[PDB]
């Protein structure tokens, strides 16, 4: 296989480069200005990072996050994105299981301590729409036509993502891409120019592949927003922003039901993931004229692998395997179950499956046991194929 960057490869995608990427406090960025801004970001890191160090962004969802993030990847270091208000300890507790070199935080966060404590850096105050996050002063201003992208094996990691002891699932290039093609272009056909939003943040992966990867992997755009999502909030972004694929979670659609008139006026495709959507919200909402599609993913699988399509949705269901992946249910003995209406864990292979944990006991891979992840999700299958979820293994 040819070496290669995920972030060069995104770039090289065909889509207009004067269209919009990402939205923030009422601010757009077209794919060429975050381009220049990750390229010129990407020629700092480099004097700071050698490739293949770690580093940790814990900071709230914007523009600067995600272009730090490509621009991380575009020197071959490997970034993980966790959750800005994160305690100290667990803070500590991921820098230390990754060995990460740098850490990013929001101002006047605290300096990480203890052994082999990263370096840590701050997010400038007031909220910029592209943050230099101090490397001007620390490494000197950019270079102005860098393009020195440190290219390995597809296969190989080139992100974190942390979802007892925190582990870090290793994501490739190649798996990717894999779970943007079969979510992003299969499932959803998301087309250039649409406006996506998703409520949960980049330090899900749910949220990583929605607001992050999916404007590049599509032509799409996504608003980012770095404030709790209120339903007030929420709101007030639907307004503004009339978004026509909404990412969100059962809880949030529950949330949303006074609204229902003004969500209605922009959201076309509305997906759920996290955890099982009730029929009493499908159908509440079916009832407003808008199908929510319910879907399954797993941080070890990247993204969505099982859920409804689009049009063909339905009530208390989680739909069929995504173009690509392969699910099987395994009995309390290990066996392959072929019946409808029996209870299984559901194991899942194919183009999202991650390679692996970054640092990880035996016991703790053995979960990628066989090319397959055991999900320790119980499902069952009905007589057409689909999928429901029946609870959690013991
Ligand atoms: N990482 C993700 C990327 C995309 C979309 C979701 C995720 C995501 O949730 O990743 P996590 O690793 O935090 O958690 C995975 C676990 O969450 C549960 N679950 C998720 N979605 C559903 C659902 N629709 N119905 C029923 N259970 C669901 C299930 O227990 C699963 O094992």
């Amino acid at each position: 296989s040819t070496l290669a960057n995920l972030t060069e490869v995104l770039f090289r995608l065909d889509f207009d480069p004067d269209t919009a990427v990402y939205h923030y406090r009422g601010q757009t960025l077209s794919r060429l200005q975050c381009r220049t801004y990750i390229l010129s970001q990407a020629s700092q890191l480099a004097r700071l990072l050698k490739p293949g160090d770690r580093v940790v962004l814990a900071l709230n969802d914007s523009p600067s996050l995600a272009c730090l993030f490509l621009a991380c990847i575009a020197v071959g270091a490997i970034p993980a994105v966790i959750n800005p208000k994160s305690r100290e300890q667990a803070l500590a507790d991921i820098a230390a299981d990754c060995q990460a070199s740098l850490v990013v935080r929001e101002a006047d966060a605290p300096s990480l301590s203890g052994p082999l404590a990263p370096l840590t850096l701050r997010a400038a105050a007031g909220r910029p729409l592209l943050d230099d996050f101090s490397l001007d002063a620390l490494v000197g201003p950019a270079d102005l036509d860098w393009s020195a992208f440190h290219r390995q094996d597809p296969a190989a990691a080139c992100f974190l993502q942390y979802t007892g002891a925190p582990k870090g699932v290793m994501h490739s290039l190649r798996n990717t891409l894999g779970f943007c093609r079969a979510f992003a272009t299969e499932l959803l056909a998301l087309q250039a120019g649409d406006r996506l939003y998703s409520i949960p943040k980049m330090f899900f992966g749910y949220g990583m592949g929605n607001s992050l990867f999916f404007p590049w992997f599509s032509g799409a755009s996504a608003l980012l927003d770095d404030t709790w999502p209120s339903p007030e909030r929420v709101l007030e972004n639907l307004v503004a922003f009339r978004p026509r694929v909404l990412f969100g979670v059962p809880a949030i659609y529950a949330s949303l039901r006074p609204q229902a008139r003004e969500l209605l006026s922009s959201v076309r495709l509305a997906f759920s993931a996290g955890s099982p959507l009730p029929r009493g919200e499908f159908e509440f909402w079916a009832a407003h004229g808008l199908e929510i599609c319910d879907g399954i993913g797993a941080t070890e699988v990247g993204h969505v692998f099982l859920a409804n399509r689009p049009g063909q949705a339905r009530a208390d269901s989680t739909g069929l395997p995504l173009p690509g992946y392969e699910c099987r249910l395994v009995d309390r003995e290990g066996h392959t179950i072929e019946e409808a209406g029996r209870q299984g864990v559901l194991l899942v292979r194919g183009p999202g499956l991650s390679p692996g944990y970054w640092r990880a006991s035996e016991e703790q891979q053995a979960r990628f046991a066989g090319g397959w992840y055991r999900t320790g999700d119980l499902f069952e299958r009905d007589e057409s194929g689909a999928y429901r979820h029946c609870g959690r293994e013991d």
